């Protein structure tokens, strides 16, 4: 709708207005164009002013992001894009700014750009059974998202990639401190005990205690991590075949190497729909439920395509368990 044709990463008043919602088709868009569309999260939610980051520096950074994700079916820089795309889409619906900080934004966007640096495609269970470097660097406690951190603290040690070089020691610390515990919540294996923990704050929720908001924060990391459900059905499906892909290649290699395979891996076990279906039932739903009782928007926005998301994959099942029958 312009006067004249700009390049790609020249983002249109139209893709800057359309990242702001959950709906934003993060699949029409080259690496270029979606590190635009971080660098203008920082500017724009005020991150840029207020830690005096410098804009080059931005921009360096996020290129070596970018250049520390891995060519993976899932686990890749368009994940990491989604995760950011979906926190920036929450505070704007949740008016997060009203609630948290600038340090606590700053944390929230910085931990859902790095949460899955250098993710080899191979889940925690892989490092442990197979008994990586990685697990025997980190004695099985989450190798992964250990990694994840321990990779963003070492791209930010880098003069040139140092976002946070203009902020003071005790900013710094207090951004790393939250950062480390943002990605280490997001290994589900820890699901079950911080949704606890959550339920049991929220008994008597408090926006001006520190553990509160910490375990909010956790959520929130969480909710935008597996998120791709509450996407436009075009935009949400394709992930799903992404990471089956990737749990796939997981468990013809522990086939391979003798090692335990999970079921929900398992060719002949596995249905995108009947794991669609639990997985949003029993963890996304859930999870949304909780939120809604803090951020009531949440309902309309979030919960509503995750119930059309379950009906259509429960309509689909129907479908496929007859078709599978049939190639028996
Ligand atoms: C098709 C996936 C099979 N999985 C079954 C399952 N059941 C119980 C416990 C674990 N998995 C649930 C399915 C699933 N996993 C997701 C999604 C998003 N992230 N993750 C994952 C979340 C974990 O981290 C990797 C991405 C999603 O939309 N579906
Ligand atoms: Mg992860
Ligand atoms: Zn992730």
């Amino acid at each position: 709708g312009s006067h004249m044709t700009y390049p790609k990463y020249l983002l249109s008043p139209e893709t800057i207005e359309a990242l702001r919602k959950p709906t934003f088709d993060v699949w029409l868009w080259e690496p270029n164009e979606m590190l635009s569309c971080l660098e203008h999260m920082y500017h724009d939610l005020g991150l840029v002013r207020d830690f005096s980051i410098n804009p080059v520096t931005l921009r360096r950074w996020l290129f070596c992001v970018h250049d520390n994700y891995r060519n993976n079916p899932f686990h890749n820089f368009r994940h990491c894009f989604c995760v950011a795309q979906m926190m920036y889409s929450m505070v704007w619906l949740c008016s997060l700014q009203e609630k948290f900080s600038q340090t606590d934004i700053l944390i929230l966007m910085t931990a859902a750009i790095c949460h899955d640096l250098d993710h080899p495609g191979y889940n925690n269970t892989y490092q442990i059974n197979a008994r990586t470097e990685l697990a025997v660097r980190y004695n099985d406690i989450s190798p992964l998202e250990n990694h994840h951190c321990a990779v963003a603290f070492q791209i930010l040690a880098e003069p040139e990639c140092n976002i946070f070089s203009n902020i003071p020691p005790d900013g710094f610390k207090q951004i790393r401190q939250g950062m480390i515990t943002l990605i280490l919540a997001t290994d589900m294996a820890r699901h079950a005990e911080i949704m606890d923990s959550f339920k049991e704050k929220m008994e008597n929720f408090d926006y001006s205690n520190e553990e509160h908001m910490t375990l909010l924060k956790m959520i929130l990391i969480k909710c935008c991590d597996i998120s791709n459900e509450v996407r436009p059905m075009e935009v949400a499906e394709p992930w799903v075949d992404c990471l089956l892909e990737e749990y796939f290649m997981q468990s013809d290699r522990e086939k391979s190497e003798g090692l335990p395979v999970a079921p929900f891996m398992d060719r002949d076990k596995v249905t995108k729909a009947t794991a669609q279906i639990g997985f949003i039932k029993f963890v996304l739903i859930p999870m949304f439920e909780t939120v809604t009782k803090l951020f009531p928007m949440v309902e309309e926005i979030m919960l509503q395509p995750l119930w059309e998301s379950r009906d259509r994959y429960e309509e689909l099942k129907r479908i496929d368990d007859a078709m599978k029958e049939l190639q028996k």
